[PDB]
């Protein structure tokens, strides 16, 4: 329904509560560091609008439109539908873009869907919902704790808690260490750490506009490098932006409160509503059109320079071929799977999500090293647009040249497959991958004690009867 | 619709032409080195009659019931049915039978289907399917060709190939390196190596009974070890020898001639048919079946010693977890996206079957590490139940007890999880799944070369229109 | 100074109290499952006499000669004789045994060279060193403990510990889980585990006979095969065997005591008396020769087949080629960094070996992969010595051949490689390096808590002192 | 001998003929992509003249005091000190600096003592190893060859060839197209790449001032990103540059011509010399010390954070720990093992430094992914100084800290943790680890054929000859 006018009119006019190296961002949409992200995801928006793809982006509903990540799927097609959403948007931006509000609103769309889990703080959940999707709203997730020295009472605000209730909200206080994408108009504070015993003051759930009194959001390193397509392809257009967020005594209104003091209730949310199976549905969708990316990059690398005649080249292209084939087929379980849960709510297989959330951290880093394998040293020497249009442009046209292609075009791929491994852009996105679900160590945990053993250790047992039975 | 006993009594009868350590074996089904695998076989069969699986492991047809693995499937439902079958029958002997007859018959229905592929020998064809069918026959595959030491005219006759024609039909003499569960009663030497131009002599497709004047199987090292179940649980029923087959002027009758004489049509054979994708398809069923066996195996050593508690190993059955929902996922991919050929014949998807049968090489070596990590030198110390049976027993079973479990109880499941990985047998299944379905590197090369990896390229060749467009 | 024939002798008088397959071994000089390993040591002894090999396997002593693994190293030259003795024996076997008695000579040199360390038992240790050196006796290490079902006061001796003290020694009860090559005259129970506070009844180190009443070692599954150097290469000499140790009430005489209910020395004895540098010099010069023999197999095989014109089989060789340079770099440092200890024995740098010892259990399962890769199926079709002589030889000898070899020799070539990975014994052998140290797990945490890491830190630490001056 | 001022002059008076993006680089001393390497260069200089290393890196000879790396070693006491002065420079920059002039001097050191190679162009060898020692000059290599587009007589000139020889010298027109540490007075033009029969055109070596006419130096993109040393510890001062080299008709003085028009001469010129030896040498102990660096960031991080009571953290460090000593036992034995060429030149062992540089290539990505792991998100958040510095530094300070570290401390740290490994130079640093020295393809498959493998097939050749008896 949003379009991207109506999105960059937003953050103009309120603005999230940006800092970029001790300054504040009056105006991210023509700040150098942000407005470029802010235009992607405004052209985001604006393919909702686009006829060739109003009814893969958009669905109809009492005479308004709204994004097809707000649809609560009754049906598998229904689910389909939500998927080929997340792809459309998704090859966009060549899947470098991880946190695009689409993700999160799969997680409000499910806590709206089994909003009875929320109990007396149901209705606000649904009125969130609500709230998001008839205006389109992006958000952004605040998450992880801080730490405390401990070789330096105590101060019990370091990680986000309530300092007080009052008859208007709660106040809160503390800090969350990353929010990716915070050109967003609201943030969500929800849980995404387990929770012990005796936490209930930090046990919460909540939403709030991002330019909020007594809110920060503190920048780290800009990764943009430049405006040129042809010197920073990816990093001019879809560096997100990550964030340090700061809570000084901020109010939360009653109405924006999901969760209060309640361990048990932040520890099971995501996997009760079934938010965890949607976001990851995106997600699988998302790392689809990424490995989709590196596959095209890596095969025109190859051609460009010949290399496709060597068997070893041919080897790592295929090994990529594999890894979009496992991602595909994880993707089509997770739909064909779905069943409904507790609340009604037709959710993905969890067994292909975590199956595919699981394995892509480990397969992109090898998706990263076969590119610069391909491209080897060639990769460290690209020129600038300015060197082919300065004086030495005829030299770099005659000796910049691919076996199959011309000099501007061979650096141009170059510099793309630079941008998605080895620039400071590219790079961040290797370590993203690696940790933006959770720490591999603790997933695997969690893998290990959700998952039903039983059916396969019962049929070992049976298979092992006839040994036991020789000392009949 | 074959019994077990039927198929015994076959083989008693007619015995496959088998030599064991320069001697020829009169009977397989008493022999101490074969009549463990030939039980196995008879029981898989037999199960076909179990009324609890009758309609999982057969169908009807005028009034005669056929094996599953013969059904020639119209709809998407029948390549499930075919798909269960194979996960039934693979589960009866933990995935580690790797050759039962079911993978073949998946090849022989493809080919009959696809039939007009075959030009004159298309009844020829058509004809061999409703006889392995209708009399429910097993069969092996002979592959693989031999080498000459041209370190030393030269004999063209070193693989196989024809001889002479004659009214009869065709003589061949050469040999064949591999046949792996030769207790069948027909053998079938199709390509499974890519032919080269003026390669005529060689490019043939054809069937013969296994007992077939002048054809010779030759064994390799029995692996059975022994007959007790507590001792050997796997080599003394799964061990389904591997085998040297020789063709000394054989004769072919032209009714089980298939291929004659053309490398293009041998060359092309299992993609153009569908025999490829089906017999992938009985594959990652198998796999998926092999893969259970390890998490169940992994988890009752894990639970067993008390190692569960630990992290690490945690970790390492939600490895296996991931690799198995990625086979699981591979396999529903291939149905759900299951389209008909050129000959109209339904095929399971390439992409997501050349996926599973591609990285499953690479996960299986690793699924097995897994195994001797969570066992450790546990493994090696391993006694007999002769040892619990002598004057030392009590000894035993005082000092092997696992944190949570009782001597022999303890030693059963590690002697498994011993023969699943460290034993001849075990160690044997490694190297079978690395390279059963082909070299690796031939087969990745395969995948690059087949694989339509345009619409990738045109991405990217789309989004680097903005990069060129700096220089207008 | 011992000969083969003194050793075979000694074990037929006096034999190690084996039990195998319930039932007692009366002489492992001639029962088929130990003889060929008996034969093997007793070659080792033999090569001491040998005037070729008298100079590097044995040193002069007050007119007699001893074993050159018994010798207190004074200078950098006696560790560099040291290891060329090591290898040396090494060589004989391919590196496949990996518990030949000098490897326990060197920790037994270190104990006595650093005997102050054990305080009263200073003089039964150097003692016992001057047995074991005079007499030339074989030993093996009883380690590991059992574990207790608690899913079932309890028994205090499942793991070995002291029931009682008397005017003759201390008697033990209880059991360990592994030894390996029980061809021996005695026995060493020392420790290999961490004991915590409190686990004085069993912080012990003594050595026995193994013909002590009340000891008993128990075999797990011979993995011989046959004894046909042709079909078994490796498994008809040099299976070592692994056994359990029961200890029924063993009396331990008081001058076969070294350590008795001290945690803390039972703790340090390995590091302290740097019997951990010297039996860890023997491993490094073990696993050079192991690597020399893969090394020689890969290229023979390579070369044999033709496969050594693929680019793909000379860099799998060049790996084994990198890694056995990283073997013998680590053994070079090791002798050339040596220091004395606070003993004044001279030992082996321990960075440098435990580089190598913490390296080697990863880079072995990949060598062996690279040998099953460059085999291929041609390692799992393999016919016996018995098919070359009987009816069909003619046949095998023309269809069997390599690119570049006669059938004979291919399939000699090829066994072994077989032996050295696939067999039961070859695939024990990858079990066994990656566990014969220590559980790699615990090793690597050892590794981290006992290297100084400070010089590294304090280098960071100064360069980051411009990052901090920013702020003033 | 030279003073970093006599440097600085140096370049400012003549620069090299340098271009960035489209300009010429007038002044590289001052110029902000610059100014930060050629200061750290200017440093690594002036350490010569400090009492404390004057020793270590420079030697006298007739009055006259030159560096280090320029020492012909007669014993393998001067490699050792060639090795420490090798090792203090590199430990100055963490061993970030990868082309450091003296990893070339080593290269003509090498070349001068095996001038008699060079045959009539000896003298200029001898002459120009002496005006680089005398004058301590700096160079830099330029390398590899362009590629031609064959999708469009063609000109012969896209690599470096001779156009014609007059009675000055030779003129050379084409390209190289890597050129690292461009802020160098000279450029060396040597041989990299195998040439075939017939490349005697393009088959030379020379050196040339990097100000010569017609030589153009064209940068890739800048790295730096600031000169913060709290931002960009490492980017601010050890950004060396890439460049691709013009060669416009450039005239080359005979007595600047080393190897002209003879295939053989270059394909053999870093092997015979010797050169190949000392510049691994180099490349050894500048591993030896970037590992080091590696080890104390990782020990900073993981005490800082806390997460050193976690055994995986312990353990990825132990990696790190045995990675390290595994390059300083290729470095020791390198010495060790030395041995004079075929022209009396003392040199470093191959075996071991071709142990080294075709596994660090493997390791490294290792280490960066281990410093990745133990940072997790917490390497893609951190603010910047200027952060610290502002409105919201109170904050930061409060919300920023490691459970053993104050937030400056911990950010100093991380920001130097992601600057080795996620930031445009980090991310640099892996592609040029991985290649270098070459190819990894390549370099094993060189290493497969240089090194002598007939011992090991001999040692397998008589194992089997019990095998092949059994016939007799
Ligand atoms: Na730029
Ligand atoms: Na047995
Ligand atoms: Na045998
Ligand atoms: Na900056």
């Amino acid at each position: 329904a949003r379009t991207g006018a109506e999105y960059i009119e937003a953050l103009k006019t309120r603005p999230p509560n940006l800092w970029y190296k001790g300054e504040k961002v009056e105006d991210p949409t023509t700040h150098p560091v942000f407005r470029g992200i802010v235009r992607t995801m405004a052209a985001l928006y604006d393919l909702q609008h686009d006829p060739r793809y109003r009814e893969v982006l958009t669905y109809e509903e009492e005479g308004k439109r709204h994004g097809m990540s707000f649809l609560i799927p009754k049906t598998k097609e229904d689910l389909k539908r939500r998927g080929q959403a997340y792809k459309l948007w998704a090859d966009q931006n060549l899947g470098m873009m991880g946190r695009s509000p689409d993700y999160l609103n799969a997680v409000v769309m499910a806590y709206a869907a089994s909003a009875d889990y929320f109990g007396e703080f149901a209705e606000n959940v649904r009125n969130y919902y609500r709230y998001l999707r008839d205006q389109d709203l992006a958000t952004t997730h605040a998450l992880t704790n801080p730490q405390v020295n401990r070789a330096r009472q105590p101060d019990p605000y370091i990680p986000v808690g309530v300092v007080k209730q009052t008859e208007k909200g709660i106040v809160v206080r503390g800090a969350r260490m990353t929010a990716t994408f915070p050109l967003a108009d609201e943030v969500l504070i929800f849980p995404s750490i387990l929770l012990q015993a005796g936490s209930e003051k930090y046990a919460l759930a909540f939403a709030l506009p991002t330019s909020t009194p007594g809110l920060h959001f503190v920048c780290r390193e800009a990764l943009v490098g430049g405006d040129s397509p042809f010197d920073h392809p990816l990093s001019s257009r879809v560096e997100e932006m990550d964030c340090l967020v700061i809570f000084d005594d901020v109010l939360v209104p009653w109405e924006r409160v999901f969760i209060l003091g309640n361990v048990e209730l932040c520890n099971n949310a995501y996997g009760a509503t079934g938010a965890l199976n949607h976001m990851a549905h995106q997600v699988v969708a998302l790392k689809t059109a990424k490995t989709e990316a590196f596959l095209g990059v890596a095969a025109l690398m190859a051609e460009g320079i010949g290399a496709d005649v060597y068997g070893h080249v041919q080897e790592k292209i295929a090994e990529i071929i594999v890894y979009l084939e496992a991602m595909r087929a994880f993707w089509t379980r997770a739909e064909e799977e779905a069943k409904e849960n507790a609340y009604g709510l037709l959710v993905p297989d969890r067994g292909a999500l975590d199956g595919a959330r699981n394995l892509y951290p480990r397969l992109y880093p090898r998706i990263r090293e076969i590119l610069e394998q391909i491209g080897a040293s060639g990769l460290i020497t690209l020129p600038s647009e300015k060197d082919f249009k300065g004086p030495l442009g005829p030299f770099l046209e005659k000796f910049l040249q691919g076996a199959a292609l011309e000099a501007k075009e061979r650096v141009a791929l170059f510099r793309l497959a630079w941008d998605m491994t080895l620039s400071g852009f590219g790079a961040r996105q290797e370590l993203y991958e690696r940790f933006f679900f959770g720490d591999p160590v603790r997933m695997y945990q969690t893998l290990y004690n959700v998952y039903n053993k039983e059916p396969y250790k019962e049929r070992i047992h049976a298979f092992l009867k006839e040994s036991l039975k020789v000392f009949e």
